[PDB]
DNA sequence: CGTCCA
DNA sequence: GTCTAC
DNA sequence: TAGACCTGGACGG
């Protein structure tokens, strides 16, 4: 999951939650090495909202509800394999990590965090991770403006496939985000990336790392979707124009990840 | 069955 | 896609 | 910074 997977997944808890109502315990499997999340209610509200590539959820408890309680934020990342899932609480799925349950009258149902990998974390309290830079999808001049102001760090001695991953300069852009993005422009992956921005002080690389992902959230689907399951897989697959299609060219980056592209390599490439 | 991949 | 122990 | 963290699915003998 990338920005738009993680703002689809935050629309999907607001539009699925409006009008439910939770109670008890927040549950976490066994198995989870992540921190239990010390929060009991009689009655509470869910709501999310997305920012690059993680989701804070408040817990929000009705006027009355027992223990009196100030609401409590999570945030959430969802590492390769991470969603919210709405299901019966009968019919909870494998690898539901952390479990909030519906209050009774009506069905009982469970909101759940399912991670096959284990790979997402929640943390205790709210705050965006430090360092991560502004969303960009939601903080489009803010995020453009980090990169311009810094094209003197490291980070941009680095190949723009390489830095384009820095979640420091671009919160949200993942690994199938890089090879659309620089596939719509033709910038060879191993490019300096510095050099590439340089030019920079028709769309340019900067509003594509925000109008491809918006592409993506527009679409819809991507697991919250209404549509039948694979339906949703179907779409995404005939919007991607470079990443693992057939006849495109492939390199392991300097960490060990697959960067799909048309044409040349560029001057940086193993 | 069993590696290779995400 | 990190995250932390090299 | 590069590999350890995980499971299920796709491909092959």
């Amino acid at each position: 999951p990338e920005g738009p997977e993680l703002h689809l997944a935050s629309q999907f808890v607001n539009e699925a939650c409006r009008a439910l109502v939770f109670g008890g315990c927040v549950e976490k499997s066994s198995v989870s090495r992540n921190p239990e999340v010390p929060f009991e209610s009689s009655a509470y509200r869910i709501s999310a909202s997305a920012r690059g590539k993680e989701l804070r959820l408040i817990l929000s408890p009705l006027p009355g509800a027992q223990p009196q309680q100030e609401p409590l934020a999570l945030v959430f990342r969802f590492g390769m394999s991470g969603s919210f899932q709405l299901v019966p609480r009968e019919e909870l799925p494998r690898h539901a990590h952390l479990r909030f349950y519906t209050a009774p009258p009506g069905p009982r149902l469970a909101l759940c965090f399912v991670d096959i990998r284990r790979f997402g974390r929640w943390d205790l309290g709210g705050k965006w991770q430090p360092g991560r830079g502004p969303c960009v999808l939601q903080e489009y001049q803010q995020f453009r403006e980090n990169v311009l102001r810094n094209l003197a760090d490291k980070a941009f001695d680095r190949p723009i496939c390489e830095a384009l991953l820095d979640q420091r300069f671009f919160n949200g852009i993942g690994n199938y985000l890089r090879a659309e993005i620089l596939y719509r422009l033709k910038i060879p992956p191993f490019e300096k990336a510095r050099s590439v921005l340089e030019a920079l002080q028709n769309p340019d690389l900067l509003e594509l790392c925000h109008s491809v992902p918006k592409e993506v959230v527009q679409l819809g689907g991507k697991g919250y979707g209404s549509e039948s399951g694979e339906e949703d897989f179907a779409a995404f697959r005939a919007w991607l124009r470079c990443y693992g299609m057939p006849g495109m060219s492939s390199l392991q980056d300097r960490h060990g990840r697959t960067i799909w592209f048309q044409g040349d390599p560029g001057p940086l490439a193993p």
